[PDB]
DNA sequence: GCCATTTTCGCGGCTATTTTTTTACTCCCAAAGTTCCGCTATCAGTTAGTAAAAT
């Protein structure tokens, strides 16, 4: 199913592309996993603990 | 009187950061020591004035 929902949008079926150093413009040697995370921020904070 | 069994005694990691708790209830009086306001009186400091000196 993640293939095909994949494949709907014209994109890599193995979820990796081409990326590019972009200090360089040099291509990384091999495809690099890309997609989208659903990312939290803890109530840990620096500002609180320095 | 030694061999085993039951009873105490002391122990169980290190750094951080957030936050109080809470039942239970005699009264009166006389005697004594202490405090708080007001006044006095003295001393020391401060300030205003005037003469002494210097420009």
């Amino acid at each position: 199913s993640i293939k095909a929902m994949l494949e709907l949008a014209d994109l890599p079926a193995s979820g990796q592309l081409t990326l590019f150093d972009g200090r360089t413009g040099d291509a990384f040697e091999r495809p690099v996993t890309v997609g989208y995370m659903y990312m939290l921020k803890l109530n840990h904070l620096v500002d609180d603990k320095m």
